[PDB]
């Protein structure tokens, strides 16, 4: 199964810059932009350019009616950027000009061929004014309409984790981290077969048209060990939703030869009350024998 994410705009591209720098090996980035002058500095393997005749090489200056009416006129190399994809990730800054409307539409592109397509985009900062928040409000609707299912991260939840000293690119990354779990584990799913195997399918299952996605990975050793992950794995402070409500969850387990079926049961139940609601779990398990006293919990859900 082969997975491609997909910045749309610089915020995106950002995003795809430091997944790459971070190492993520196995899935095929794509960079699209407006915005000929930030394209250039993409480490991304494979590039796309849109809205050149409707501005020349430069980003949409904001107005989020260019990003849209260039994507869409751009469509079909993007088509051939795609095609080859079993699932797609979309990630971008809302509220810009080439994110807000290039992105619902990249999406859209990415669904009807079929592919199963997670939006992730950015809310901003709440300093950047009313007027930005509600264009990227009309960008993140867009987005929900647009995909089979959608994260979302006030950008302004940084501020809330972050200490008075962290740089500014320190932040972002631990932005990062939600794209970069989501695609560690999916990705690492697909590559192992388990004693309670999950594979894609399973994904299909919990994560097509469901609107609203949580996606985890906790890793932890000691007396809680599997408590521990489960806990780190179904809570980002980053999130617009809690897993409260959930109504789909995939969860694997990967541990070494000493994974015990007592805290299988407890981390399963960490995350099957934590929803508050009978949901539809599908649960695996990976035993790594080279996994010494630490357990990994990958988590997924939706139904929101
Ligand atoms: N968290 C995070 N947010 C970003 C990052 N880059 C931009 N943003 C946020 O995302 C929003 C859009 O990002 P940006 O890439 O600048 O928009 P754009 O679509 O490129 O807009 P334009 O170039 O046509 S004007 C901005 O409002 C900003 O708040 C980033 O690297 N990390």
């Amino acid at each position: 199964a082969t997975l491609k994410v997909i910045g749309v705009g610089g915020g995106g591209n950002n995003a795809v810059n430091r997944m790459i720098d971070h190492g993520m090996n196995n899935v095929e980035f794509i960079a699209i932009n407006t915005d000929g002058q930030a394209l250039n500095l993409s480490k991304a393997e494979s590039k796309i350019q849109i809205g050149e005749k409707l501005t020349r090489g430069l980003g949409a200056g904001a107005n989020p009616e260019i990003g849209k009416k260039a994507a869409e006129e751009s469509r079909e190399q993007i088509e051939d950027a795609i095609q080859g994809a079993d699932m797609v990730f979309v990630t971008s800054g809302m509220g810009g000009g080439t994110g807000t409307g290039a992105a619902p539409v990249v999406a859209k592109i990415a669904k009807e061929m079929g592919a199963l397509t997670v939006g992730v985009v950015t809310r901003p900062f709440s300093f950047e004014g009313r007027k930005r928040q509600t264009q990227a409000a009309a960008g993140v609707e867009a987005m929900k309409a647009a995909v089979d299912t959608l994260i979302v991260i006030p950008n302004d939840r940084l501020l809330d984790i972050v200490d008075k000293s962290t740089p500014m690119m320190e932040a972002f990354k631990e932005a990062d981290n939600v794209l970069r779990q989501g695609v560690q584990g999916i990705s690492d799913l697909i590559a192992v077969s388990g004693e309670v195997n999950l594979d894609f399918a399973d994904v299909k299952t919990i994560m097509s048209n469901q609107g609203s996605a949580l996606m985890g990975i906790g890793v932890s050793s000691g007396e809680n060990r599997a408590v521990e992950a489960a806990k780190k794995a179904i809570s980002s402070p980053l999130l617009e939703t809690s897993i409260v409500g959930a109504q789909g969850v995939l969860m694997n387990i990967t541990g070494g030869e000493s994974l015990s079926l007592f805290e299988a049961q407890e981390a399963a139940d960490i995350v099957q009350d934590a929803a508050d609601e009978d949901v539809n779990m599908i649960f695996g398990t990976v035993i790594n024998p080279e996994l010494q006293d630490e357990i990994v919990v990958t988590v997924i859900a939706t139904g929101f």
